[PDB]
């Protein structure tokens, strides 16, 4: 872990120095997995991008439908540590593809996941995230998924969902964020900060030892890493009076290679934290 602790003043200027940001950012190792770490015929069919693989130490393993088949148990997903190193606060995962939608819902059920955060624009529902929820009701390898209600806000749609399986019913909140920016300029920061704050409140409503929150768009690393890094640093700012975006990004990369994929994404986290520091100081 590298570290660069930013106090208010330094955070605002840092966010506005793209030359220093890219210097810092491209020193951080990607920690991508060697594909020759998964010798598994057909694995590529389960992967949206053939060279974005889950690091093995942190990867989510499915215990269905056949735990004894290494392909049946594979999903492109990693457990992600939260603020302060807490284990399994999030799962970062690719947007499901046609052949992994049942696997995704299998992981939701197996992990008791209470919240999903989807950061894929309405425009990008082609080959970036396969619609994986129903209009009302659907079922996958044992799990009845029902959309009970759709709450529209300015920058996300929240689906309240029930999952029936045998005699168990569970709730699920699906946050579909709709305001991911093309240009990562500061005027695009407030909706992301809003989404982070709403999800944290939802997560705390689950009580002690919240099960993992699933976050995704397409590859499970870039926008996903921004959202988790921003969540982590918001806690850090509230708790410590500083942010350490570099150390947080390093933590994330240890959990899953490529987390926060582009320098524009890295600067955007800085804009968002700069905005929040300002909000807190007034």
């Amino acid at each position: 872990s590298m570290s660069r602790v930013l106090q208010a003043e330094e955070l605002h200027e840092k966010a506005l120095d793209p030359f220093l940001l890219q210097a810092e950012f491209f020193e951080i190792p990607m920690n991508f997995v060697d594909p020759k770490e998964y010798d598994i015929p057909g694995l590529v069919r389960k992967n949206r991008y053939k060279t974005i693989l889950p690091n093995p130490h942190s990867r989510v393993c499915l215990t269905s439908p056949d735990p004894d088949d290494p392909l049946s148990s594979y999903i492109n997903a990693n457990y992600i540590r939260g603020y302060g190193g807490e284990e399994k606060v999030y799962i970062a995962t690719q947007g499901p593809i046609v052949s992994t939608v049942a696997d995704f819902w299998r992981m939701v059920w197996q992990e008791h996941t209470p919240i999903i955060v989807m950061i894929t624009n309405i425009e990008e529902m082609n080959e970036k995230c396969t619609e994986y929820w129903p209009e009302e009701q659907v079922a996958y390898d044992g799990v009845e998924i029902t959309v009970q209600k759709v709450i529209h806000t300015e920058d996300y749609r929240l689906r309240l969902i029930s999952l029936k399986s045998g005699t168990e019913e569970r709730g699920l909140k699906h946050y579909w964020f709709t305001s991911w920016p093309d240009q990562k300029t500061p005027d695009r920061a407030p909706p992301l900060l809003h989404l982070v704050r709403e999800v944290e409140e939802a997560a705390q409503q689950e009580g002690p030892h919240c099960a993992p929150i699933i976050v995704h768009c397409s590859a499970g690393i870039g926008r996903t890493g921004c959202f988790i890094a921003t969540s982590i640093c918001c806690q850090q700012l509230r708790q410590e009076g500083v942010v350490d975006i570099l150390k947080t990004t390093c933590q994330l990369r240890q959990d899953r290679g490529g987390m926060i994929q582009t320098c524009e994404q890295y600067q955007f986290v800085h804009h968002v934290m700069s905005l929040y520091e300002k909000q807190l100081s007034h």
